């Protein structure tokens, strides 16, 4: 051991680790399809032919181009989200955690990384499935899958640039793990997708997306959903980007299909470096890639098919933080750093505004001014609401929106509020619970004890990582046996959830009901 | 500026407030003077005066001890008497906005102090406010309190018990046949207090005698169910006796026991009230309401139980943090100069001290109970806080409300968390006992007086809230986009949270304690 | 108690003394007592909690408290309905005639036996003939449970209430 297991596409070496006094097996970088090179590039991804031999997987594999945040160079805080291994066109890997004694018929959990679909790796720390498999005996599966130009260029219905590779990528991750999780033991017929941000908005397309019904069974989305603003592009925009980054390398055109041979031929970093320029002007939350109606894995804009119940029937566990805004206040909001405690002028504010929302009617912006400027004197006035702008635009509100229009098509679905601030989190204290900050106590990170998190802390973990995996295997999201709080069904009328937190976990209703009526009713209309 | 009672003519004096004019009439008597032959009796009608009355000043408080644990410190000694102590101290306040009003719904308060201390002259219940605000009339009296007030023999109609009690109801009749003549509508009337006024209120409710003397009640931090609140007609006498000892004025004849006690010196008695009970509590209510089977026909947690009482709409609430102010009179560790942590050796000896008679079992049941950790320092600071807190006011409070709703009745809930910038007390005591009442009289409405922003609202919508469930019985606040105030029922349990930040609607408001002070406790 | 429950903490075991020696003088109060405790521990009341959080599920779910002491019993009186001894009644041994138990008993039995089969046979544990109670369904709010015995059958709810609060609600806390 020496442990060998015999994938139907070949046999693959994994690699014992130690696991708070246990082993758990982990297969790091098994290839799910044939790398998307030259002739490939910006296509769907293509099966993988069988390989002869043993395939050794014990690294992490190499991570998919992408762009690398360097606002702040050394700075934990913003490079622990930087992908740590080689960039390359070849990426198309897919990790698996089974705990140690392989197990007989566990519950899969799949993770799908968010980074909006611009960047983003399987491999991060923060992503690392080997205490979920240690602590909850579950199978974690984790993928990568393209992102940016590379994995969403779309030319609509141009079967060589037909947009959502990166998407297909996702399904064939899933299927995958369909065909094969048994040999690891996993049970096929039970299996947990769970994202955040992108990652989240990717699991909720994957209830739309009619590709994916049976290839999963459950879905936890963590701030993040399809009808969030950044998350979907309409197909024309996708073209004007398409033909946009075409002109910016030589590649205009006439017959489209040579525009992708053009493309097809210039350098990943070529491409990468153009992406950013795309679009007329841009936001920090500037997703310029992303997933389109391609009338393939998106059958429809998916509001309608959202609206009109079109989508997998299941139950559903969502939620969002405290502060999902603050962290990309510090990426052009003038006024705040990661450094001094960012209070900023209501001229400031105005001027926030504008960078978020570029081109929205003047009208428009005033009205978010009035509806958020209406004070209860204090300083962080203006600096605070900025977040909330940030925060109940793009996360909070199709977030709780989402969950509600589910839910009235007869499925369970919980809803959280987590508000919890790692006490090693290296931002500062008024970016508050943040934005991605709740995935570590997720894949129970604080459960390591030579770590430093708090008492508090690991229990809270331990909990959320409970209430996850019961949610994945039993469609329930209760932890039953500490004494704790029932975690209520999230009905469209009452609308409650609990919070999540060190001290004490609450139920709640209507979750900033008065600002998502301003971001669901009025907003949509300026 | 003078009023016609049905007992004669009565000058008020104006007043400047908030650029408004009220008027204010202080000190008039609403019963005669309760001396000698009249000590520990119901109070007696008043036989109309000739002349006028200049009601100009506060007039005498009852006689009571004073607290002095911190001589000099406002946070103890805002709450002594700022008048002359006497026996003879049955005086009402009434504050009328002007211009006089038309038909004014009037709102009565009833000071707290265990039964044993208070007096409606305290700044923190000044009426001036809230006539000028929200124009409604404020009346506020004084009663008697320790044995002067409730010394108990039972049937004995020489020391029949719930003097003090009877004294507010009479207060409450003046109101009925009086203040019309102030422009108060007699049928609007609501009843409000706060710990042992709070009780009082609630008992008032059951009391037959006061049905038709007022119209909704409102009770902060207490209630007649309260551990504190209702002594047995056992320790009634015990403590009569006690006391008779005390005093050489034992006796055959129970008549002369009252006759050789009326005859001592109100200092001798106020001197041994404290000695009465085997051992203390910093919470002992010594002298208190009982079942007399006159103001009350019968135990009431029986009639609460059976809903016999007032039906009507009710308020009830309480503070984040009702306990701490208790634990610096007596808990080991406990000082309002250091930041009192303490350790389990001393918890444990605190809970010897708040639960004197208990069995040892009792204790433990608390201490474990309590003591679930969730490493930090402080644990056992705050468990002990929580334990007098949740034991002797959110508890009871709670599950009056609850039995009360259960008969059909509207019934509103707060839990009120604010600390005020201004508290003379340390941090750690956070939201503490009793510091709600100046939010509710409106003090942080006065702009030179330093309470913050964030406070002269709270309290401008507190006030709107509390004048609101007074005139329609309904605590609402309806113009400012507040957050709605829903009814409290049996089954869901639902309450308003009242602090600066945002007011948020919770349910079952501690639910895992009360099931243990409720359901277990009452057993062991 | 020290015997019974050996692990327990102090106080556990104070508390168990508190519940159950609450009297209603009596000499027996205190073997009853210890009889109830391992009784309404180990058996009653985990027996109870399942059935509620089983039927909660919706599924039907029968009770039945069994409270008939064999007269061939060769313990003695005290011990009482004791543990096993409702097996040879639903075996249906009492409907050997020559074998002594009495008439009261193979018309108990025989109705058991019949109960039974039709509960295995059509899930529903009726005696559908001979006039008899029926037996209702377990719901987790009312909680009916049908005695069984020689004399009548009766239908009660809320089987040892009081207990169970105790063993299930507390004492797992100790
Ligand atoms: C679609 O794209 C056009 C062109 O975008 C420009 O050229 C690209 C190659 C890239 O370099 C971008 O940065 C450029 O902005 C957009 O037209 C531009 O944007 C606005 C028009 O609203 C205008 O201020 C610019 O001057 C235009 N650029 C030029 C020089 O033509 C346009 O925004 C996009 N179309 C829509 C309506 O989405
Ligand atoms: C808060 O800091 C921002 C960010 O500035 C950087 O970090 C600071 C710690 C300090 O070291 C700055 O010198 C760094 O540049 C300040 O934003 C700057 O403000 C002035 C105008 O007021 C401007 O000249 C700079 O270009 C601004 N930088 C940007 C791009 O916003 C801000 O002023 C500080 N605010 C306060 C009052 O604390
Ligand atoms: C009722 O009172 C008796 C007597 O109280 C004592 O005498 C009073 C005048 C006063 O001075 C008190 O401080 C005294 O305690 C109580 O009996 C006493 O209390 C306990 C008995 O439980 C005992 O330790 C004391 O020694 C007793 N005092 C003496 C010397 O007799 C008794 O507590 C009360 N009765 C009940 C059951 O409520
Ligand atoms: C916290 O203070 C209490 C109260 O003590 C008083 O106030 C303090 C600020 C300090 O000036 C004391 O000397 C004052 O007496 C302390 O309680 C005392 O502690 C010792 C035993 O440890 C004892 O000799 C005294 O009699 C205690 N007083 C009483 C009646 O409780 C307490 O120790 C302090 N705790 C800490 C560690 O901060
Ligand atoms: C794969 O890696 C392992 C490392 O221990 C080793 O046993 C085996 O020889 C390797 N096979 C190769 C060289 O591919
Ligand atoms: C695993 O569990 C499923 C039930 O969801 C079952 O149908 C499947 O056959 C099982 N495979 C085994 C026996 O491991
Ligand atoms: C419950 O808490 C205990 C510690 O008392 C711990 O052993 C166990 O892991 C906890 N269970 C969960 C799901 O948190
Ligand atoms: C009562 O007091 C007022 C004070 O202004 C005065 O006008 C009046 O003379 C007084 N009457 C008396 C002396 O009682
Ligand atoms: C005062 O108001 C009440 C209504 O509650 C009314 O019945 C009473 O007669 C009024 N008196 C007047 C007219 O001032
Ligand atoms: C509502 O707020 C306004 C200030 O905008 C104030 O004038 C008014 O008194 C408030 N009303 C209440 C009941 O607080
Ligand atoms: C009903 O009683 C009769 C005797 O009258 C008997 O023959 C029959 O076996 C009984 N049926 C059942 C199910 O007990
Ligand atoms: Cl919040």
């Amino acid at each position: 051991d020496d442990i060998i297991i015999a994938t139907k596409n070949g046999k693959v070496r994994g690699m014992q680790l130690t696991v708070f006094g246990g082993t758990v097996t982990a297969f790091l970088g098994i290839p799910y399809a044939q790398p998307p090179l030259g002739r490939l590039r910006f296509k769907k991804p293509q099966s993988l032919t069988k390989w002869s031999d043993i395939w050794n997987a014990t690294k992490y594999a190499n991570s998919c181009c992408q762009n690398i945040d360097q606002s702040f160079p050394g700075f934990h805080g913003s490079e622990m989200w930087n992908p740590n291994t080689d960039l390359s066109e070849d990426c198309l890997y897919l990790n698996v955690w089974i705990p140690a004694p392989k197990p007989k018929n566990a519950t899969v959990l799949i993770w799908i990384y968010g980074g909006g679909f611009q960047t983003g790796t399987s491999s991060l720390h923060v992503y690392d499935g080997k205490f979920l498999a240690r602590v909850e005996r579950v199978i974690v599966v984790s993928m990568n899958y393209r992102v940016g130009a590379l994995g969403f260029l779309a030319l609509p219905g141009n079967p060589e640039a037909p947009g959502n590779m990166g998407l297909f990528d996702q399904q064939l991750a899933l299927q995958w793990v369909q065909k094969n999780i048994a040999a690891f033991g996993g049970n096929p017929k039970s299996v947990t997708l769970f994202g955040e941000s992108a990652g989240a908005a990717s699991v909720s397309l994957h209830l739309l997306s009619p590709g994916s019904h049976s290839l999963f069974t459950r879905a936890i989305l963590q701030s993040g959903s399809f009808n969030a603003p950044w998350a979907v592009t309409s197909l024309y925009e996708a073209r004007n980007r398409t033909l946009n980054l075409a002109k910016l390398t030589g590649c205009s055109r006439e017959n489209e299909t040579e525009i992708i041979k053009c493309l097809r031929n210039k350098d990943p970093q070529e491409i990468l470096l153009n992406e950013a320029f795309v679009v007329p002007y841009g936001t920090p939350l500037s997703v310029n890639f992303g997933p389109t109606v391609d009338g393939d894995f998106l059958t429809d804009m998916p509001d309608i098919l959202l609206e009109l119940g079109q989508f997998k029937k299941t139950q559903i566990l969502v939620g969002v933080n405290k502060d999902e805004g603050t962290a990309f206040l510090v990426y052009g909001a003038p006024g705040f750093s990661k450094d001094n405690n960012s209070i900023i002028t209501r001229k400031e504010f105005q001027e926030g505004l504008k960078i978020f929302f570029p081109g929205v009617s003047e009208f428009g912006k005033e009205s978010i001014l009035f509806h958020y400027t209406d004070w209860v004197q204090r300083p962080e006035n203006y600096r605070e609401a900025l977040g909330d702008v940030v925060g109940d635009y793009n996360f909070i509100c199709p977030a709780l929106e989402f969950t509600k229009k589910f839910s009235e098509w007869g499925n369970n679905a919980f809803f959280y509020y987590f508000e919890h601030r790692s006490s090693k989190l290296p931002w500062p204290e008024w970016m508050g619970v943040m934005h991605g900050y709740e995935i570590e106590f997720v894949f129970g990170l604080p459960l390591e004890r030579r770590d430093n998190y708090t008492k508090a802390e690991e229990i809270l973990s331990r909990s959320i990582v409970k209430r996850w995996a019961n949610f994945a295997k039993y469609g329930n999201p209760q932890e039953t046996q500490n004494n704790s709080t029932s975690w209520p069904v999230f009905k469209s009328t009452e609308q409650k959830y609990l919070t999540l937190n060190t001290e004490s976990t609450r139920i709640m209703t209507k979750l900033r009901a008065q600002q998502c009526r301003f971001w669901t009713s009025f907003f949509p209309k300026v």
